[PDB]
């Protein structure tokens, strides 16, 4: 197709080589991603007299640097600007350069336009099945069946339009899940105007902050002033919130680099801001009305990190064809047998010179159309649509309906720790260090000193409504304390008879200091004097030295708590004696750290959802493999995997990159007991001995060093930590290339890159709706935060895959039987009247529609489904059933012929009208028995899908077919078989026909079940 695309461009305009004035430029796709396309260069008047050549491919603008590089280059950004420039920046002052920068940098627009319905229909027309159907329809048009052909073509195009409409209403859900652009308070023309997110352009100054609507940050912005709490779990995967500092404090001599200074100074897009700390009024500078953090827009549009990943998916890869190689080779096999039967008909007809040639050719071509049914794609589409409707009842959507059958063949399942397995809400297990040993004591039994240390030291604030907002760590910290936090900064006990504490000065976290200090005073009991006590909390390793008295087991308890992976944070409290009112202002906020007293630790971990463990166990009992791919700290990921029984080995070892170049990588255990360098051999023995986990840094080092060892190692790794969004995609592609079908369940925008490439990708919604970005590029989307959707999808996919295998088997056998019967007996002059053929067609269509609507069982099983129709079992059973049925059909035909009156014509008149006989009636009875036996036999029942009796429409269809066969065999009503145009047969002959029918049925069932038992 792509090679065909450039032919049209060449026809339209001739290629140009001279760079003076080029009408169009061909785009090189590169083998990794992209597609071949043509873009038109844009001529712009130069204010300085210099013209710039530019083009837009995949919403990326490039430029041709005639001055220095003499080649096409992407548009330069303020990424490389000096760090001192932003200190004196006042923002955009005139609208002329605002428009200019909007032109030469782009716009912050991320909104989809859904692909056109006409374009979707044209793309659907490229399916070879539709072309084959049109060929067949025109072929019956040639066969003088013009009205029937027109009706069939109309039905086919109507159903295709219905399929496209279903895909479109699915696409509507994705469009709704797109982030609706939101108003932003922005500075322009020396004034603050409210401005929508789409029209933001780089270079402006924007005052961001915590919004009441819990909206995401619009674009990558540079924090000029103010401090804020950001939760980049959606975008970076780090569950722990991180601090952000203003740039006004730093020296101007530095040069800003995104790689080095990403974590502490640039706020990314798509993340959620939690708390905003307005700057002091003493500092003179940008003054916001909303009192949010004023900041500088670095990047916009799809050039932001979230934009990069999103776009690189959006125009990255094609939708995988619903016409796989399996169906192609199945059609090839059916057509091979079709051509064999056609050649037999042609040869024997040409053996008769009296008969015309064009008429026989038309008859043979009609046979070739009849052998390959027009419902071959229609029936599969019906089964898939029924599965999708059944799945939609579980509050889950499917934007790519054809990938449901792929769910059965999944062998490895991947999960994201944060947002999918671990809930956002965090609860405190207890307050550690207040009792002997490593045991943590509940909040009930901790002393009152710990109560006041926990309550006083917090950065939370109160709104007009009074709702508590802030760091979830501090949220649970205050919830366990349960003391009410008033708007007057007074902390009052709900159930304790203690005087409240009023905070005078609060100093927030400093990344340089790794400590956060709170100064407050309490009224002494029985007196009006104010006693000032400050409780400071922060990094335990740094805060250790500030303790005047420290227990000997401080480091030991800290290490043991850290091994558990829960966020450990030391609590401090100093007596400080008595302080005056003026001295409280005089004493600096950073001066309280000296001469501290240890009070204990607080342990906080993310609790798993209740049903996560059951789902993981159920998946593991289905001969499946489960792997964790998350970006949190490796210790926390290993602990969470251990709790969910991802890993059952006694110990698990970390793999780390070497600090010194040329040093072989060596595993270290979490406990550090076992250390062993990597061996060049297979990791099978190490995996058997203990669980294996790989970090992102180690993955990058191995990728740079040797891909081969990484590809061997990846299949046996249980936990992936500190993995980048591109590294997720690399891991998933590595698993997929080995042949394993990959399934992943993630919600953050980290998982999008890998979800797009996953065979069956499921996106979740944490804390269940904003309907986040990951659902846009995920084939499947669920509105339930739980992971039970994975189990439901696996069950549905197993049922659909088994149904598709059964459909292929039944279609193949029926097509072979019908093709041979027509080819040999129309040549023999044995044809049914139109009424019985119509009954055959309607019964077949009904029974297929009934089998396509199967229901799945509630519980999955250990047995694995057949990976594909291309196995020895399917071909062998289809062929063997064909022979066992063929022998019976030939026996019945010979039995009927030996007694029929001897033929009066050596040749056969092909257009002689129907006449009732013994032979035609016997053939019709045998064909109906054929259909009955096939639909009874090829229903692979439990444990994979509902039992045969449960499918009530199918039971009724087979029962009515059997009743019709029995009635025709008995012929109780002469009017009945008179209407069917079948002469009565003597009972003596009824005996033999019934005996051979029962023998054929029993032989087919026995052989099929024996083969299933042997090659199960």
């Amino acid at each position: 197709g792509h090679w065909s695309v450039h032919a049209h461009c060449a026809l339209t305009c001739t290629p140009e080589y001279d760079p003076s004035k080029a009408t169009f430029v061909k785009v090189v796709p590169t083998p990794n991603n992209g597609s071949t396309e043509l873009v038109a260069l844009h001529r712009n008047e130069g204010e300085d007299g210099l013209e710039v050549l530019s083009f837009e491919f995949q919403k990326i603008k490039y430029s041709y640097d005639a001055l220095e590089k003499k080649q096409f280059l992407p548009v330069a950004f303020p990424v490389g600007n000096a760090f001192s420039y932003y200190q004196s920046n006042r923002g955009f002052q005139e609208d002329s350069e605002i428009r200019a920068a909007e032109k030469k940098f782009g716009s912050n627009k991320a909104e989809m336009v859904v692909p056109d319905f006409s374009e979707l229909f044209k793309e659907r027309a490229t399916a070879p099945f539709f072309v084959f159907q049109v060929f067949c329809v025109g072929l019956w048009c040639l066969d003088e069946y013009w009205y029937y052909s027109v009706f069939t073509l109309s039905m086919l195009v109507a159903f295709e339009a219905s399929l496209v409409q279903q895909q479109m209403r699915n696409m509507s859900e994705i469009r709704k899940m797109g982030n609706k652009p939101h108003m932003i308070q922005v500075y322009r023309s020396r004034k603050w105007r409210p401005i929508a997110s789409d029209e933001i352009v780089p270079g402006d100054i924007v005052s961001i902050g915590r919004s009441p609507q819990e909206n995401l940050v619009p674009c990558d912005v540079l924090l000029l002033r103010g401090r804020c709490i950001v939760d980049e779990a959606m975008l970076t995967g780090e569950s722990v919130p991180q601090m952000k500092e203003p740039i006004e404090d730093l020296s101007p001599d530095r040069v800003l680099d995104l790689q080095a200074d990403s974590r502490l100074h640039v706020i990314f897009g798509g993340t959620k801001v939690v708390q905003h700390i307005p700057p002091q009024k003493a500092t003179t500078g940008l003054k916001p009305v909303d009192s949010g953090c004023v900041a500088y827009v670095l990047r916009t549009g799809f050039n932001t990190s979230q934009g990069k990943l999103l776009r690189t998916i959006l125009f990255g890869v094609k939708r995988v064809t619903a016409n796989n190689l399996e169906t192609f080779i199945f059609i090839l096999f059916l057509l091979v047998f079709a051509i064999a039967a056609a050649a037999y008909v042609w040869i024997e007809g040409t053996k008769d010179p009296s008969r015309n040639r064009y008429k026989l050719f038309l008859e043979c071509t009609l046979i070739l159309t009849s052998v390959v049914p027009p419902e071959l794609p229609i029936e599969l589409s019906l089964a898939v649509n029924t599965s999708l409707i059944a799945l939609a009842k579980l509050y889950m959507y499917c934007t790519e309906p054809f990938r449901i059958p792929f769910a059965g063949k999944v062998e490895v399942c991947c999960f994201d720790k944060t947002g999918t397995l671990t809930s956002d809400s965090l609860v405190v297990r207890g307050v550690a260090g207040l009792r002997d040993g490593k045991e943590v004591t509940p909040v009930s039994s901790i002393p009152v000193e710990t109560h006041r240390a926990l309550a006083s030291c917090h950065s939370l604030m109160q709104l007009d409504d009074g709702t508590l907002v802030g760091d979830p760590l501090e949220k649970a910290m205050l919830t366990a304390v349960d003391w009410t936090l008033t708007k007057d900064e007074k902390v009052f006990p709900r159930s304790i008879k203690t005087q409240g504490l009023k905070i005078h000065q609060r100093f927030h976290f400093a990344s340089a200091l790794k400590r956060m200090s709170v100064l407050a005073s309490y009224e002494k009991l029985g007196s009006t004097d104010l006693c000032y006590i400050a409780a400071v909390k922060g990094a335990p390793e740094t805060l250790h030295s500030m303790f005047s008295q420290c227990p000997p087991d401080y480091h030991h308890i800290h290490t043991e708590i850290s091994r558990e992976g829960a966020r450990v944070l030391a609590l401090g409290y100093k007596e400080l004696g008595h302080l005056t009112h003026q001295q409280a202002r005089e004493v600096k906020r950073e001066a309280l750290e000296c001469s501290l007293k240890f009070v204990g630790f607080i342990v906080v971990s993310c609790p798993l959802k209740a049903d996560s463990k059951a789902v993981i166990r159920e998946i593991q009992n289905a001969s499946h493999r489960v792997v964790m791919i998350t970006g949190d700290n490796p210790l926390t990921a290993c602990h969470v995997a251990q709790e969910l029984h991802f890993i059952e080995k006694a110990h698990t070892l970390i793999l780390q990159p070497p600090s010194e170049k040329g040093r072989q990588c060596e595993w270290r255990s979490i406990d550090g007991s076992i250390v062993l360098p990597l061996a060049r051999g297979s990791p099978k023995a190490l995996a058997l001995e203990y669980a294996l986990c790989l970090t992102g840094d180690g993955l990058a080092h191995l990728q740079a060093t040797d891909p081969q060892q990484l590809l061997r190692l990846i299949p046996h790794v249980q936990v992936f930590a500190r993995v980048a969004p591109k590294q997720k995609e690399f891991v998933i592609t590595s698993l997929k290339e080995l042949g394993y079908v990959t399934l992943m369940c993630g919600d953050g925008t980290n998982d999008v890159g890998a979800l797009k490439h996953a065979d069956v990708g499921v996106a979740l919604l944490a804390n269940a709706v904003k309907l986040g970005d990951a659902s846009i590029a995920a084939p499947f989307t669920s509105k339930l935060s739980s992971i039970q959707c994975i189990c439901h999808v696996i069950k549905q996919g197993r049922c659909t895959l088994v149904t598709t295998l059964q459909m292929f088997k039944i279609l193949a056998l029926n097509a072979l039987i019908l093709a041979y019967s027509q080819s040999v007996l129309y040549l023999e002059g044995v044809k049914f009247s139109d009424f019985q053929a119509t009954l055959q067609g309607l019964l077949l269509a009904g029974c297929f529609l009934f089998i396509s609507r199967s229901k799945p069982l509630k519980t999955l099983s250990r047995e694995r489904p057949l990976p594909n129709i291309f196995n020895l079992y399917t071909i062998l059973t289809v062929m063997l059933q064909f022979f066992v049925h063929f022998l019976s059909l030939v026996y019945l035909y010979r039995e009927a012929q030996a007694r029929s009156p001897e033929k009066q014509e050596q040749f056969v008149d092909l257009y002689k009208e129907f006449e009732p006989s013994l032979v035609n009636s016997t053939v019709y009875i045998m064909a109906m028995a054929m259909q009955m036996a096939t639909f009874a036999i090829n229903y692979k029942g439990p444990p994979f899908m509902e039992s045969l009796p449960e499918n009530k429409p199918l039971v009724w269809s087979l029962a009515v077919s059997l009743l019709a066969i029995i009635g025709l065999l008995l012929g109780s009503s002469p009017d009945f078989n008179s209407q069917f145009g079948l002469v009565d047969i003597p009972v003596e002959f009824k005996l033999v026909i019934a005996q051979v029918l029962l023998l054929d049925f029993c032989l087919a069932l026995l052989a099929d079940r024996v083969l299933q038992f042997f090659l199960g």
